This record gives C-alpha cells, sequence and structure tokens, in this order.
C-alpha cells in the first residue's frame, strides 16, 4: 500500500530550504552514532543512496540530544574534515555498539581512530577546530529547524519527514523514503 501522510511520514508545517539543485531530491538523515536503529539502518541507507546516485543529494546531520553526546557530533564533522568518514565510520559504529567503547571524549576518539590509521594530532586539531565547532552548532540549529525529536529521521526535499518512529520498521522507512523521493521527482509532492 502507498504511504499515507500523517502516519508513515509527516508533512512539515514549516518546510526548510533545500540545498540540492534542480533535478535532484534532497535527502537528509538525522542520526546519532549511539542510536541502535541508526547503526542497524546504515547498510540500508548506504545502498539506497548509492543506487540513487545523481537522482538525490544525500547528507547526514549528527544529533546530540544531551550535552553528553556533543562529542559525537564533533566526531562526525571531524572525520568529515579529515576526509575519512566513509572509511572508518563502520569501525566507529562497531566500537560503540559491539566493543563497548562509546567514544565519548576527544581522547578516546583519538586513540581509537589511531588504531584505525588516523593521526591523533590531525584528528584532535580537527575536533577542536573552529570550523567543526561551527558545524556542530549549526547541526543543533538544524535539529530545531526541522523539529527533529528522534533518530534516525529522514527528511525529503526539506518538506517530508519519515523514520522508524513513523513506520515502526527500518524497511518501512526505506520504502517510504523511496516513495517520497519518486513522488517529488514526478512533481506529485
Amino acid at each position: 500500500s502507498a504511504p499515507v501522510a500523517g502516519k508513515d511520514f509527516e508533512v512539515m508545517k514549516s518546510p526548510q530550504p533545500v540545498s540540492a539543485p534542480a533535478g535532484k531530491v534532497e535527502v537528509i538523515e538525522f542520526f546519532w552514532y549511539g542510536c541502535p536503529h541508526c547503526y542497524e539502518f546504515e547498510p540500508t541507507i548506504e545502498a539506497w543512496v548509492k543506487k540513487q546516485g545523481d537522482k538525490i543529494a544525500f547528507k547526514r546531520v549528527p544529533v546530540a540530544f544531551r550535552d553528553d553526546f556533543v562529542p559525537h557530533s564533533k566526531l562526525f564533522y571531524a572525520l568529515a574534515a579529515l576526509g575519512v568518514s566513509e572509511k572508518v565510520t563502520p569501525a566507529v559504529f562497531n566500537a560503540i555498539h559491539k566493543e563497548k567503547n562509546y567514544l565519548l571524549t576527544p581522547q578516546a576518539q583519538a586513540d581509537f581512530l589511531a588504531t584505525q590509521g588516523v593521526d591523533k594530532k590531525k584528528f584532535l586539531d580537527a575536533y577542536n577546530s573552529f570550523s567543526v565547532q561551527g558545524q556542530v552548532k549549526q547541526s543543533a540549529e538544524l535539529l530545531k529547524n526541522y523539529n527533529i525529536d528522534g533518530v534516525p529521521t529522514i527528511v525529503v526535499q526539506g518538506k517530508y519527514k519519515t523514520g522508524p518512529a513513523y513506520t515502526n520498521s527500518l524497511e518501512g522507512t526505506a520504502q517510504v523514503l523511496d516513495f517520497l523521493v519518486k513522488q517529488v521527482q514526478d512533481k506529485k509532492l
């Protein structure tokens, strides 16, 4: 059955500006390294994004629901600043969820990433950079702008939100996302 508006996805009363160009559908994944659903969803969203390719503009935004997890948002943007996000991120998820290493401090992050081939000094310089600080503050602003209260949350074209909170299953989130993107492409949404 086709997804329904209000149950399987939410039409934001205040849509946000989309960064994707014309011809591409913007897809934003609000996630948290420590959220088990986000870890469980990673392979699904990765494959789906790669399959879509030039049809979408995918980005992730880290979420720090409490102050304790701001270091995870700094980690996200620090890995991006170093250009090693795609490579070491699976090890980051594994460290948090399977090795009981929650990577909650810059030092623990640096040590672990050192075991993954990342120079401690370069990573810490990125972690404490003003640019990463600004990106983290911006990610909090976006959490507010999109009215995100849970993760993982998928936002399509800055207007339609979905996720396991709406679909009760990660597969359901994927199916709704694919539907939403295709609806936007056909100009039906």
